[PDB]
């Protein structure tokens, strides 16, 4: 049991690595939003919902990693 | 039995690392969408479905990783 | 045989890491498609099949990874 | 008990790797803010709250990593 | 002989990591092809063979990884 | 107690990896500052405080890594 | 002798990771070739040998990795 | 005590990995400096001190890594 | 001796990882050369020696890694 | 004594991974040099020393890694 528990904990730590993708990804979406609005302010109401969708989908991948982490911890 | 179970849990954590590619890839697609629409609002109905296809195919690679993760966990 | 089995499962996990390349690559191809069409809408029918070929070739590298993963899991 | 404790401390260290994602992502958001404002100073009041939101969401991913780290440590 | 076999299977999995380089590289080549053709449609016949060559040479690096993988697996 | 101490020192080293995110992110912010000022010198006073804020927030992610490192070291 | 053999096979797998560098690098060279020729078709005969040289030198780095792999295997 | 010593040396090695960030970051700052000056030579005296500050802050992250490395090697 | 030899071999494999930097770096230099010459063919004789220096310096870092590999192997 | 020596050699190999940052960073500097000179040949005497400074400081980070590698080896 102690070896299995040990592995659960190492596994949980490893499972957070993939969240780096969402950290970068969310930023890339928001960077495009800012650059898009700066170049064409009139487009703001069109691209803002696209940014919200983009960030939500990128974030979802990190949440998949976190779910695995929590399953290993709990 | 103990060591094998330990390995499954370590393996499950490692199998989520690949999800970072989808986290970044989804963002790259949505960034291109936002930048393309800002530069040419008239093209939005054409490029929006391309973004959905792009996102889905990128996400599919992360779902393959998750698949292996859940096979190892369960 | 516990050691060998343990190694198969760890190895199977490690074998999925390379799929991040297809995750990023497929996105890069589709981003170029979107930016290309935005800049020159008339080129769509020319570049769309290029993007399909591009995606499929990038994805194949990831499917090689997954193939090794399944060989370790099941073979 | 030594084995589980060992795993907690190694897991806690591994759990910080994902913070590199927020390190880079936060920067990408602020780079976009600076480049967007330099190109179009009049847009500053519009894009600045977008940058705050982008930073916060990217930062959150790194906070989920740190959460797992602190769970493993404490 | 169990330790050696274990090592072969660990080694085989590690040997697939480098395939990420071809996944990204093949995409980079196709991205340039699409962007080049969009900017200058008349150049299509000239640059398409360049893309095929670039793709093949990038893919070859992944195939060297896969070769080592299968040497280790079998 | 030797295994646990070993784990702390391994964990402490692993905990510095995430600092690469701040090394790159701080540079990305300063790169945008330099490029923004080169393109529009009149904007210097506006964007410099944005760069300071972006740098601090990126650096904070590395400082969270270093915090875990020192918790493990001492 | 089992321990040394094990290390040779794990070392051989690790030795292929560096090939991702050539995978990406070769692609970067060919992307530049395609973009340069699309922008200026008349320059093709000048830049094509530059691309062959660039590819070869980037590829060489991956070959040094494969060399170590084959030394460890054989 | 062999195990603890072994761990110090492995840990010291691992602690240098983060220096790749300063390697890349310092370069990024200097590239921006070069491109900024090329595009607008008159801005040189304004942006050169920004690049020095930028490099030094990026490098500090790597020096934190190396600090942990030396603590493990010698402390 | 067998454990030390085992470690030499793992160490050698790990020491090739850093060559990925030269693989990418050499390519980035050659990409700039190609793009520079395409935009301004008249500059070719000026930037070609800069490219040779750039690639040589980037390559040197990979050669440092390879030297460590060889010291561990021989 | 055996395990400690084993660790020094594994540690020495790991300590070269960081050199990839210098491999990439040196290239990024020289790419900017080439692109800046191509766009504005008249600035070459000004930006060339900036490139040398940039390269040296980037290379210094890789030399720090190598330093640790040689301390572990010798």
């Amino acid at each position: 049991m102690q070896l299995v528990l040990a592995a659960k904990y190492i596994g949980a730590g490893i499972s957070t690595i993939g969240l780096l993708g969402a950290g970068i990804g969310i930023a890339i979406v928001f960077a495009a939003l800012i650059n898009g609005v700066s170049r064409n302010p009139s487009i703001k109401d069109t691209v803002f919902p696209m940014a919200i969708l983009g960030f939500a989908l990128s974030e979802a991948t990190g949440l998949f990693c976190l779910m695995v982490s929590f399953l290993l911890l709990f």
